[PDB]
């Protein structure tokens, strides 16, 4: 038995830097964001996804993405998520302390 010295290739993770969405609209993170590597194949399935998006209040959300090849080549990248309402709803100053 044996192995060779082949050239692997790190996983190409697949992540948008920033999305922009609104209250009530639908958002789905394994839709978005994809990897794929040479030797080993498909990591999507892989994806660890960190963090959470709300969108019935209005903000920024930001989520992890951490995907490891089996070759032991490990990346990672993150997605900047800001939700806004759809109407207007003014602040009089939220005098809840
Ligand atoms: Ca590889």
């Amino acid at each position: 038995m044996g192995n060779g010295e082949t050239s692997d290739l790190e996983p190409k993770l697949t992540v948008p830097v920033g999305a922009t969405i609104h209250v009530g609209d639908s958002f789905v993170p394994m839709a978005e964001v994809l990897a794929i590597d040479k030797e080993d194949g498909d990591l999507t399935s892989k994806i660890k996804v960190d963090g959470e998006v709300d969108t019935t209040k209005a903000g920024t959300y930001v989520l992890t993405y951490t995907v490891t090849d089996s070759k032991g080549h490990e990346v990672t990248a993150k997605q900047t998520v800001t939700v806004k309402v759809r109407e207007e709803v003014k602040n009089d100053k939220p005098i809840l302390e």
